[PDB]
């Protein structure tokens, strides 16, 4: 019985602007997906969704990983179970965490000696196949953990304060939001162009402020980012409500994390304000997950000797 896990993640800065050549800063958080494997003669994949075989409708990311592995090492089958603390449809790197956890669990089952970089790359390839296109960001951060400046792929000082995630419970149509931004940029290139550049710049100045743990300043830049995301059309009233509530209850800052148009926001907060921010996000109608940043990336949690 092998159990491996991988964390979810938030963007401190830079969602929507990476595809335009701009830097970003992401942070792995301690809501994790666990994948447990044990040898069998048959493939079984059990989740909250149910038990299937290789099934690209119900379990696409796992099915892709298992395919990739049989192509480099034969296996009679595997009893594979998935547990996750990352809310479904939440937009916190769900698919990347399960992909990366599964790869590590299969690397372990079959002793293939994959390094982290290899795991991250195979992760990217898997998301690329399922999603049509994908950026290497999610699988890299979920593989490595900690605070990562993207795409330099540089580790930064872990966020030591409180992190709250507020879910609007509105599923974000990502491809649509990405496409609206590209269309808006095409219609108004000399307006939107600088807005996206401005988002990039938050990570240039933000890198240092994260390293000095100046979370007041980090929070202020996060608020600016939220406004810039609002400007390119990826926010909504539900996001805004949760975001302002977090700010009114003592957060350093708050903004969308990820695709926008619903999904989750994030707030960072002094530890003395965590309960008060959580409560305010709930009272504004969001579902709160209290997390902490984690320097722990993909990990073997269990490797039982029979
Ligand atoms: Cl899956
Ligand atoms: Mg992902």
């Amino acid at each position: 019985m092998i159990t491996c896990s991988a964390p979810g993640k938030v963007y401190l800065f830079g969602e929507h602007a990476v595809v335009y050549g701009e830097p970003a800063i992401c942070c792995a958080v301690d809501i994790r997906t666990r994948v447990t494997v044990s040898p069998a003669d048959t493939i079984t994949i059990s989740s909250s969704l149910g038990t299937t075989g290789i099934d690209f409708e119900v379990h696409p990311y796992v099915s892709a990983v298992l395919e990739r592995f049989q192509d480099i090492s034969s296996f009679d089958g595997v009893d594979l179970r998935i547990s996750s603390d990352i809310p479904v449809g939440s937009g916190l790197g769900s698919s990347a965490a399960v992909t990366v956890a599964t790869i590590k669990a299969m690397d372990t089952l079959l002793d293939l000696g994959l390094e982290l970089d290899d795991i991250a790359k195979m992760g990217h390839e898997v998301e690329q196949n399922i999603q049509g296109t994908a950026s290497p960001t999610d699988t890299y951060v979920c593989t490595m953990g900690g605070v990562v400046l993207i795409p330099q792929r540089k580790k930064l000082e872990l966020i030591d304060c409180g992190i709250l995630i507020g879910n609007t419970n509105i599923f974000s149509s990502t491809k649509e939001l990405v496409g609206n931004v590209a269309d808006l940029n095409e219609r108004f290139p000399d307006v939107v162009g600088p807005v996206l550049s401005s988002i990039g710049k938050l990570s240039v100045i933000g890198e240092g402020l994260v390293n000095d743990r100046d979370y007041v300043s980090v929070g202020e830049l996060m608020n600016i980012d939220q406004g810039l995301l609002d400007a390119i059309g990826v926010s909504c009233a539900e996001l805004s409500s949760l975001i302002y509530a977090a700010r009114e209850s003592g957060a350093y800052g708050s903004k969308i994390t990820g695709a926008g148009g619903g999904g989750c926001m994030v707030a960072i907060s002094p530890r003395e304000n965590v309960d008060s921010v959580a409560e305010a996000i709930g009272m504004a109608g969001g579902k709160v997950v209290v997390a902490n940043a984690t320097d722990i990336g993909v990990r073997v949690e269990c490797q039982l000797v029979p």
